[PDB]
């Protein structure tokens, strides 16, 4: 107080901070309480069942909030906040049960150590659950929906075997302002909802996350915003790391805000979700390990970018990722189905191979980029072709070898250009082939070995295939 | 537990015991540091009030402890005849009031398997205090990281020993390439799931303590750049001003070396190749030897040599081939100085040669690699 003495804090909004109690603004008096099978409920409206603040070393064991009074959850008797927590590091809840109607648990700052063991957390039914306003949430957090657990401003409980029922949002968690600080820690959570209703499961705010799946989830009914993972402006250091199994029934894994990727698949057991789920946002995934396919599937026509494209019933629709995407799940292959696909700016190219019925063009002049060493091959497509610009410009120094069994119409300009001091060789199998030069280069010397195998070719250019910054290793023409 | 000297101690047989939620600390850590642990493992010889000890094989479980101020964290020594008894410790909370510590995790002959929270710290000694002391693990031991680090800067890693044990399994590293220290590089065993583009070399201003990925914190020497590389991925060198030398045949890895340095083997050294891929000196301000040859090929496979910079071998080759090699050089503009371009140390050496720049020994344009080497293609 202003006088310097201390009041009780009757406030039922208020909650200590660290530096409340650093400051001296706060002086909690929580100390040797243990809790074993308390049961509350509240008349319904209650905003807060327990308050549990300032509690550092204080347990409990079997607390059970709110009552299963009913289907009618406006009338049945539990609190719209459970639990509301804060400055309560090295505090235990085991077997916590709550019953809630707008928010089930909600950690705040200081929490450091504490651990919430096997909690039992389920509003009463998820009928108009969308449309209920959390109470106590971070800023970042402006989504409308109930939130089974909440956490923010740098409380990193540890969430061991959670059951989360019937929520719109089952965690929700922001890091620290300043620095992002506070893990996001949820071991093998067992999710589930009446109806498959839900938002999402991890709403993951300017935060890094480990999170160990049990096989057991699912994404919501919106073919568009819903999905397993929200990463909203995570930094470009952070890592949301998923481990374990994937559901059995196909779902969409993530969207996001922000300008870095920050999801790791690390082993995760993916199931069958190239075949029924979809990946959603490609963006965020940051980086794969022990997760691979042989084939990336394209379908200008029915494809659908939601779609991880790695199985065959379940294509992608365009381009734009196809490297990132090979490169994560070191696909051997990309296949084309029937249709153009078409870039209209610089677009880079996996060093696989292509193949199918399907047609690549680009188009606005823009062109191909080959970034990598090792074999870009294009086998049996329906061809390959530019509206003006050079087929593929080569900008790494790494041996690059382009192999090209289709239709390749690269108009007035080159099929290869080196943009920087290339070591490349171009083959040409049957088919047609139509250039100024096979090959070229900006600057200081290419070397360059070349084959072309066709009959439909540019014959006045057989002396000279390569412009002046190309020397030839090998010229196999005729 | 509110200690003095040692807060619990875990010895020899302890199979499937467990110790969860511990809060471990000591009652402030002024003269911390100049506590002697009691009950101990001969391996041990440090001074320092230590909150968790085990050993003779004793391999409890920790979950989810919180320890604070104390100067080691834990002591783990593996039972002395086969390094039995996994260190296990999932998501520890460490904190020290004035970031005192000397240790977090001093490991003794043995395994680990460690999955950090994100809280922790290294001390105040910018020599001797790091995360990890790994003391005389064997070849066989693994001692696994996962989690993410903390996210102020801390230096990660240092030992005693000859193998190198510490494995990255995904670990969230935050800012620690840019802020913290990897200590002692030779202890990392493998790296899985970290990335990073750029290794960066100041010879002048550059510390060895550093990780290097990031470009304000250098590393200085080029003892270890092909492993760091290997480790991490890294697709390109940068070397800062300033002369990068070796004495001592050193491996480079096969990647794009730019900026303003030179590097210089020394001592009669050469730079050894070990690997297929390309490698490709750019912009440098030069590349020479005191009298080795330049580069020493030991893989069979593709090798690709660019050079874009002054290249000076004297009287020695650019390259020689220890091995039946395959090799491609290609040197452009610049200059180019040496007896051969391309030699041999036995059986036949198949190798394509483009030598673009006048300054080059015209005298063997005629003959520019030995009589183990027969060429696929000559462009000067
Ligand atoms: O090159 C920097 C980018 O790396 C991307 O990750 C790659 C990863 O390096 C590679 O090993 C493989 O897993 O493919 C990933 C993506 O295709 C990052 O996603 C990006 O942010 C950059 O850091
Ligand atoms: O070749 C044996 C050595 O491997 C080194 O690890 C390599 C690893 O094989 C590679 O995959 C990548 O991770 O780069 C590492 C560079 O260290 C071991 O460190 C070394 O002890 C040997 O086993």
């Amino acid at each position: 107080q202003p006088d310097g003495s201390y009041k009780l804090n009757k406030d039922v909004d208020y909650y200590p901070t660290g530096l409340d109690i650093d400051n001296g603004d706060a002086i909690t008096c929580a100390r040797k309480i243990d809790i074993n099978n308390l049961n509350l409920i509240t008349a319904p409206g209650v905003k807060v069942g327990v308050k549990w603040i300032g509690g550092a070393g204080c347990t409990t064991k079997g607390l059970s909030i709110g009552e299963n009074t009913g289907s009618d959850i406006t009338t049945a008797r539990l609190p719209r906040v459970g639990l509301l927590q804060s400055a309560s590091w090295g505090s235990i809840h085991e077997n916590l049960r709550i019953l809630y109607k707008t928010q089930g648990a909600v950690f705040i700052d200081s929490n450091g150590g504490a651990a919430v063991n096997n909690a039992y957390i389920s509003r009463l039914g998820n009928t108009n659950g969308e449309l209920e306003q959390a109470v106590y949430k971070p800023a970042g957090f402006t989504e409308v929906g109930d939130v089974a657990v909440t956490q923010f401003a740098g409380s990193e409980v540890k969430f061991n075997s959670p059951i989360i029922e019937q929520a719109s949002f089952d965690f929700v968690h922001a890091g620290r302002d300043t620095d992002s600080y506070g893990l996001f820690m949820v071991d093998k959570p067992h999710i589930e909802s009446s109806g498959g209703k839900k938002k999402h499961s991890f709403y993951l705010i300017n935060t890094s996350s480990n999170v160990t799946l049990s096989g057991v989830g699912l994404s919501g009914q919106d073919p568009d915003l819903d999905s397993m993972y929200f990463l909203k402006n995570c930094p470009e250091t952070a890592r949301n790391v998923v481990r374990g199994q994937m559901p059995i029934s196909g779902v969409k894994l993530v969207r996001g805000t922000g300008n870095y990727p920050t999801l790791v698949l690390d082993c995760t057991n993916m199931g069958s979700q190239f075949q029924f789920g979809e990946v959603g946002d490609i963006f965020y995934i940051k980086d794969v390990v022990g997760v691979k396919a042989d084939t990336l599937y394209i379908d200008p026509v029915n494809g659908n970018n939601y779609n991880w494209g790695t199985n065959g019933t379940k294509p992608i629709r365009e381009l734009t990722n196809i490297a990132k995407i090979c490169q994560l799940f070191r696909c051997k292959s990309v296949y084309l189905n029937a249709g153009e696909s078409v870039i209209t700016s610089n677009t880079e190219l996996p060093m696989v191979v292509f193949e199918g019925p399907g047609s690549l063009k680009a188009n606005s002049g823009s062109s191909f980029l080959i970034k990598a060493g090792g074999t870009l091959s294009l086998i049996g497509l329906s061809g390959i072709s530019t509206d003006g610009g050079h087929m593929f410009r080569v900008s790494t120094v790494e041996k690059v070898n382009i192999h090209t069994n289709c239709s390749v119409n690269a108009g007035a300009a080159y099929v290869v250009l080196s943009e920087v001091q290339g070591n490349i060789e171009y083959r040409q199998l049957f088919y047609s082939v139509n250039c100024s030069k096979y090959i070229g280069a900006t600057a200081g010397q290419t070397i360059a070995g070349i084959m072309v195998k066709t009959a439909t070719r540019p014959t006045g250019i057989d002396a000279a295939p390569v412009d002046g910054n190309v020397s030839l290793t090998y010229k196999i023409i005729e």
